[PDB]
């Protein structure tokens, strides 16, 4: 991804886009009874911690295109893709406006907690005014696209989130570069069934795991993959894509029956941004932030390791390679050992910034003791062995815990934490809640017991 050009929106006809500039969030009840270290983002350009200019760390992410066209092994990865997911049968139909708004079976209905974007964020018009749950009105939205069209400008905004001390100082603040309603209903119209298709077929065909339930999937994935695991992290990966990844997933759009709709791919390739008082062009690197766009990530990762298998290993099988992406993370398998190390040197030529999983200095072996995936670990129950515990270490919900962005929620940010902790075992888990007790605002939740949620576990097989 790389910018355009940069300037001021009243420029080319764009009103200034008004963004919140005070954090939501702040010591919670429990900030001084559990360990932490992270703070909330920069959001301004005048923050008191920063150390470098702003606006440059937060645009730094677009690193440019190392590549323009598609190239044999792109073209390679793209038919042994495009084939695995023909497998799968999906309806190529375009998705009726009312599913599309309120969700169907494999697809959740619009959060309307989320931006309008771009232009009923400038109009003070939200999305609480243009559809009801309870009516699954299409009128008004019917309206609106007619009236406004698609292929709208997007709307960027700071993610207001904890990051670490370094990050705080070099301003390296996440974006969220939300598209326009008219643009997420259009989209949705004409992918939803394959959402649908993806959401309901977590696993290695559809080489996602986008819509899963990590508490019943963690169980599935071992039989899915093969015998020696590989994986890796990425650096600023939505903002690395280079236009050519996007090409590539438009042949595989068009190879299994929506070449009818690949132009909305260029619209996340090639596309224009608001940000306060300005506005940009950027060409390639997929919008981020917005969980629409998390399947289109996904499928561009499954291109992008067989790419760079086929590169680095020619004669390599493909069919025997099991993977399973969400957006940027991925957990992938061959028969055979690969080097890693290897993989991302194949990757710089593709504009890619691979590094060892989980942070490490160096690209070590990953075996089922230490890989992650989302955070993750993995870990066999000890009374039933066939049942694999997701294990998100302690120090992440302790660092979350220390923080709230609205009193009225704690009760159920509390609980949420509770659901990811007690897989780190019985006597974790009451360390946990009994720290939880040691102060008012905790007595006074209504938290489950470890017994009680091992009960509910396997009770949800
Ligand atoms: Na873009």
């Amino acid at each position: 991804g790389e910018i355009q050009w940069m300037r001021p929106s009243k420029e080319v006809g764009y009103p200034i886009i008004n963004a919140p500039s005070k954090t939501k969030l702040e010591p919670s009840a429990f900030h001084y009874v559990f360990e932490g270290v992270k703070e909330p983002a920069v959001l301004t350009k005048n923050d008191p911690r920063l150390k470098t200019d702003f606006e440059e760390a937060i645009f730094s992410k677009y690193v440019g295109n190392k590549i323009t066209e598609v190239d044999e092994y792109m073209k390679e990865a793209v038919d042994h893709y495009a084939g695995q997911l023909m497998s799968l049968d999906i309806n190529t139909e375009q998705m009726c406006l009312e599913d599309a708004m309120y969700g169907t079976d494999g697809l959740e209905a619009l959060d309307l907690s989320t931006s309008a974007g771009y232009p009923y964020v400038a109009m003070g018009k939200k999305k609480r005014d243009i559809l009801n749950k309870q009516t699954r009105d299409t009128k008004e939205m019917q309206k609106l696209l007619d009236t406004y069209g698609i292929n709208l400008p997007l709307v960027t905004y700071v993610k207001d989130e904890l990051r670490s001390k370094t990050k705080v100082e070099q301003g390296k603040s996440r974006l969220i570069e939300a598209s326009s309603l008219n643009d997420s209903v259009a989209m949705r119209m004409a992918f939803g069934n394959l959402y649908a298709a993806f959401h309901k077929n977590p696993g290695v065909i559809t080489g996602s795991a986008v819509g899963c339930d990590p508490d019943l999937f963690w169980s599935k994935i071992p039989v899915l993959m093969e015998e020696k695991l590989f994986a890796f992290d990425y650096t600023g990966y939505d903002a690395s894509l280079s236009p050519a990844w996007f090409e590539a997933l438009k042949m595989v759009l068009e190879k299994i029956g929506f070449g009818d709709r690949v132009d909305y791919i260029d619209y996340l390739n090639h596309s224009h941004h608001l940000y306060k008082n300005k506005t940009y062009c950027v060409k390639g690197g997929m919008p981020s932030g917005e969980s629409g766009t998390s399947i289109f990530n996904s499928m561009i990762n499954n291109l992008i390791i067989r790419t760079l298998l086929l590169k680095t290993y020619k004669g390599i099988d493909l069919d025997h390679l099991k993977m399973i992406a969400y957006g940027d993370d991925v957990i992938a398998s061959y028969p055979h050992e690969v080097d890693a190390s290897l993989l991302a040197q194949s990757g710089k030529d593709y504009g890619l910034t691979m590094t060892p999983a989980d942070k490490s200095a160096t690209f070590e072996t990953v075996t089922w003791e230490n890989v992650t995936f989302l955070k993750r670990f993995f870990r066999a129950d000890e009374k039933y062995p066939f049942l694999i515990h997701p294990v998100m270490p302690m120090k992440e919900i302790h660092e979350s815990i220390r923080w709230t962005k609205d009193p009225r929620n704690t009760q159920d940010h509390v609980r949420s934490l509770c659901l990811l902790a007690w897989h780190n075992g019985e006597e974790e888990y009451n360390k946990f809640l009994a720290k939880i007790r040691s102060v008012p605002i905790g007595r006074a939740l209504d938290l489950p017991e470890y017994s009680t949620l091992y009960d509910r576990w396997l009770d949800s097989f």
